[PDB]
């Protein structure tokens, strides 16, 4: 059977594959439902991966990972995994096509999904002015004006963060009330670089081939419309980790997860199930950066190597 | 005063500097006693950093980090730091030459130090067949023979690791007795791909332009000398994390450390001291890889950014 099955081919899984195979794992298989690369391939520009000097698209950034991470014997399985289960001292991987695979160890590296809005223009402008990543994309708008959408802890915290980089932040939310921590709302309210736009909705994201240039917004109470001119629009309307593969036939989870469904790991990326590891945005307290996902992947692979030595 | 003082300019410190400054920290200073880059600059060949497909020396690998990590305003203070201390709500950085600097937050990124033997040829062939990093360099010797020096947990564990990649591992130690865990010695003694050479000392590491080619070894019970032909020599004769800057005037330690002196951190790279973070090989459970060190630096910088917003 497979020595290590890696579920997901974003930076976490790719790095895990590289490390596992270069660490002597003889039969490592990367399961990935599309082309490996993960979420960054949706972005028109990345500049914050340490050691990579030139600013390029996310797709171009991930291109060299394909040859490199497979250079040491990693195998690809292009399929959507439906379920990972533990059976005796190994794992059973069920694919959506009905195929089954068996593995001695497993690294879950399935990432997560920012919640989207379906606002007109969102799909076209995703990654070219529409972002869900303030750390990744904020600095591209240094001394420029941007808008933020949402009323939770993430939206308000990120508005505050962006206010220290951008000239001005328009915080757009569909009610006068917010569900973030009152203390955080207090801080945002007292920041002169944040302009609250409530109760508002965004009706259209406008731009051209080079990206976003304006938002059509509307006051929900008065129906007054306005065209807000900004090159960056940050959407923080929620988030869900991709933990579907953990769900067992009896509805339980494969391994321990937190309140939000993220996989609990220790510093070795070990779950509470022997031979099961996790890496990247799927795990608790993940920073949601490529370098961090890749580090988790490496760490999980090193833990797999140690586990397989004794098993 | 300085917003964030980053102590050490290896991949952890460099990545922290990049992230801190791209996150809007206006006055971030990287304290580094030499040229930034850290331990990888001793190696002649790196291939395992996810996303960098070219195989180049460690010095060349780190060259682009110099421009990139400083592109967003980071400053470099070229000095050896003697101590980091708390002073009311900020920190004082004391240099070995007596200069002092005040900072609002600090990231400790000082790495660690493998112990050197001083054996003839060790300096000459460092990073050219002499290594202290089995993950970094092991795979270069796939299906070749290598030697490992030392008799502790690290030497014997790494001999076992290398025996799963190499054709044969010679485990050389200056006594018949080992100080590793009993079960580890048992595993190694019963591994057919490990040959014990005890009690022996290595008198010289020999090579040519291509790197290491042989060792001169002496049996110290019989005084018999002979040549051992191997292209790779791994030295594991001890290790110390670089935690000297934590030691206070009153001999107390600045923050909580583990039994080996490594800094305790949470998943946000926070120590038990407010405004003090750590990153890289200095912190507990560090995998000792550039991508991991860089991930920690990024994470610590994100925590600095949040800290400074509230302070
Ligand atoms: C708009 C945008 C811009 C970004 N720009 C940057 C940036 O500038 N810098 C940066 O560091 N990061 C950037 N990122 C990437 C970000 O940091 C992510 O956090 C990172 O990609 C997470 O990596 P991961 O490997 O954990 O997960 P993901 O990237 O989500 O990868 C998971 C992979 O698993 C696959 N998968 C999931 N479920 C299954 C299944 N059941 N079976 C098979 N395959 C499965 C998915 O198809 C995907 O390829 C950006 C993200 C976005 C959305
Ligand atoms: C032989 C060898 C080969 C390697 N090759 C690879 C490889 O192929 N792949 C890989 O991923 N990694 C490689 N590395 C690097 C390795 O991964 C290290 O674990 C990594 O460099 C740790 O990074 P760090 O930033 O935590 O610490 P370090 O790299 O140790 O950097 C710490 C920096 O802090 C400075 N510093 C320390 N104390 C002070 C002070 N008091 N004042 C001022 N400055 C200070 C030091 O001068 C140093 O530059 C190699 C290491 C070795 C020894
Ligand atoms: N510091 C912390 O402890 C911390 C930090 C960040 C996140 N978290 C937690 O992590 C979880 C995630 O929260 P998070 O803010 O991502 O989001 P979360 O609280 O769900 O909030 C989502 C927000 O987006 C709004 N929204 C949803 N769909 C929308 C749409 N289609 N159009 C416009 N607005 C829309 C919601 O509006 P309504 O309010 O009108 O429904 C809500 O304000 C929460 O439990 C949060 O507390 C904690
Ligand atoms: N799994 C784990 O928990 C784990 C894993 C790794 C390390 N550790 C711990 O980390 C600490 C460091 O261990 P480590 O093995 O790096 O080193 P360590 O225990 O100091 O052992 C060093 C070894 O190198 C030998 N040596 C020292 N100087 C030498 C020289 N100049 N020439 C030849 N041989 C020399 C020593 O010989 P002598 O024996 O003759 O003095 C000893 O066998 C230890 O506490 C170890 O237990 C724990």
């Amino acid at each position: 059977m497979i020595d290590c099955a890696i579920i997901g081919g974003g930076p976490a899984g790719l790095s895990a594959g590289l490390y596992a195979t270069r660490g002597g794992v003889k039969n490592a298989v990367l399961f990935e439902k599309g082309m490996p690369g993960g979420q960054i391939t949706g972005s028109s520009e990345i500049e914050n991966y340490p050691g990579v000097k030139e600013v390029v698209s996310g797709l171009d950034f991930m291109q060299p990972w394909q040859e490199q991470c497979f250079r040491f014997g990693l195998k690809h399985e292009m399929t959507a995994v439906q379920r990972v289960s533990k059976k005796d001292s190994h794992f059973v991987i069920l694919a959506e096509d009905g195929k089954t695979f068996e593995a001695k160890s497993v690294i879950i590296a399935t990432g997560g999904s920012p919640k989207r809005t379906g606002i007109k223009g969102e799909s076209e402008y995703w990654g070219k002015g529409v972002s869900t990543c303030a750390t990744c994309d904020g600095f591209f708008y240094k001394n420029k004006e941007v808008a933020v959408l949402g009323g939770g802890d993430t939206a308000v915290e990120e508005a505050i963060y962006l206010a220290n980089i951008c000239k001005k932040v328009y915080l757009i939310h569909r009610r006068d009330g917010f569900r973030c921590a009152p203390i955080t709302l207090e801080h945002a309210k007292n920041n002169d670089k944040i302009e609250f736009l409530t109760p508002y909705v965004v009706e259209e994201i406008k731009g051209d081939a080079s990206g976003v240039s304006s938002l059509s917004i509307k006051n929900t109470a008065t129906n007054e419309k306005r065209e807000l001119v900004v090159p960056g629009f940050f959407i923080f309307v929620g988030y869900d980790v991709n933990n579907a593969v953990l769900k067992q036939e009896d509805n339980s989870m494969l391994c321990k997860c937190d309140e939000y469904g993220s996989i609990v790991v220790d510093f070795s990326m070990k779950t509470n199930v022997q031979g099961l590891f996790a890496a990247g945005d799927i795990r608790i307290f993940a920073p949601k950066q490529v370098v961090c996902a890749a580090s988790d992947g490496a760490t999980a692979a090193l833990s797999v190597i140690s586990y397989l030595e004794h098993h």
